[PDB]
């Protein structure tokens, strides 16, 4: 029969879903989604050949479930996955009040406040980080197959420059904007990285101007939609801590430098309490100090192939299957 997937607002509750969405689809089942408008949902779903289904102070929010219970009363689904977002909440509720099953997945390493409500109406509480629920099950994040490399996707490291690619995330951070063309210039020109810079979608122009002022040298875009493309062509990664950028690091086997209730900087600590990634935290972190830790890694490029080996270990493949799993055992 038919699903309804609810995520919405950012690439970190939108791609698990999508990923949840074509295994669904591979096993029989009519995928419907649900969203919010303004969010990245009305950019990426339609795109996937998916139906959007849009819903919009406590009249507010009864507001919002009418919507959901009609979406709902409409589709008859067997089962309904929840993602993230604002949707979830009266979406998952809903669910609950037609009697038809719900399962929950929390990409973060602190559950977030409306899966702390809705844990304990689901049917089954899927967790991507150990310990986030207290109690329920442990499938890792649900990654897209194409992000999932070996160790022989790159060519060895030894007499060639490193590839360094920044991510945003989804919105492009801003700092990062700023600290990377000012911190890279500090890096001797002989060890300097190529550069592909992911600022945000309206910093773009203003990110490229201040790799130019510097004197550097970097492909800075908007948004990449080749993200397995963008990962092969990387040696090291310097992001943003949120919960996909990590749990893609482990699928793409990349070594990272992380600048994130804090989930960022517990999102973070899951790669580096292994020696996956390294933790540079925003308020500390200059220019200056940026530029020496990159140039350790540059001067000794041995040090990202031991990261590499640690992140690759952290994947967990069958994130997708078993999430779809939970949902159609219930079904
Ligand atoms: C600033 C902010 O509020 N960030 C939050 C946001 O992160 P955000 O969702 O922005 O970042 P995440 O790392 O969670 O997810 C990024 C997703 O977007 C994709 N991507 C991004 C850029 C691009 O060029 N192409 C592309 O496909 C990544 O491959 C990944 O699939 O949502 C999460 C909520 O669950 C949190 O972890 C973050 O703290």
């Amino acid at each position: 029969g038919n699903v309804l997937i609810m995520a919405g607002g950012t690439g970190g509750h939108v791609f698990p879903a999508l990923a949840c969405a074509r295994e669904f689809q591979a096993r029989g089942y009519a995928v419907h989604w649900l969203g919010t408008p303004r969010g990245i949902e009305n950019d990426l779903v339609p795109k996937a050949g998916l139906p959007l289904h849009l819903i919009q102070a406590p009249l507010e929010l009864l507001k919002s479930l009418f919507q959901a219970l009609r979406v709902i009363r409409q589709l008859r689904p067997v089962c309904v996955l929840g993602l993230g977002g604002y949707v979830t909440g009266p979406g998952g509720l809903a669910a609950r009040l037609n009697g038809v099953p719900l399962v929950i997945h929390e990409q973060n390493a602190v559950a977030g406040t409306a899966n702390r409500s809705l844990a304990p109406i689901a049917r089954r509480v899927c967790e991507a980080f150990p310990d986030t629920f207290p109690a329920r099950l442990t499938t890792g994040n649900p990654v897209r197959g194409e992000l999932f490399l070996d160790a022989h996707a790159r060519a060895p490291l030894t007499g060639r420059r490193v590839n360094l690619l920044v991510l945003g995330g989804s919105l492009g951070a801003e700092p990062l904007n700023k600290l990377l063309p000012e911190a890279l210039a500090q890096v001797p020109l002989e060890i300097r990285p190529a550069i592909r810079h992911q600022a945000g979608r309206q910093h773009a122009e203003i990110t490229a101007e201040r790799y130019r002022t510097v004197a550097v040298e970097a492909d800075v875009a908007p948004f990449i939609s080749d993200m397995a493309a963008a990962y092969a062509w990387a040696d090291l990664v310097i992001c943003r801590a949120g919960a996909l950028t990590v749990s893609e690091l482990t699928a793409a086997g990349l070594p990272a430098f992380l600048v994130p209730d804090d989930h960022q900087t517990r999102n973070a600590e899951f790669l580096v309490r292994s020696g996956a990634g390294r933790l540079l935290p925003q308020k500390s972190t200059g220019a200056a100090e940026l530029a020496a830790q990159l140039s350790e890694v540059l001067m000794h490029p041995e040090t990202l192939r031991s990261m590499a080996d640690q992140a690759r270990s952290l994947a967990k493949p069958e994130a997708t299957r078993t999430v779809v799993d939970a949902c159609l055992e219930v079904a």
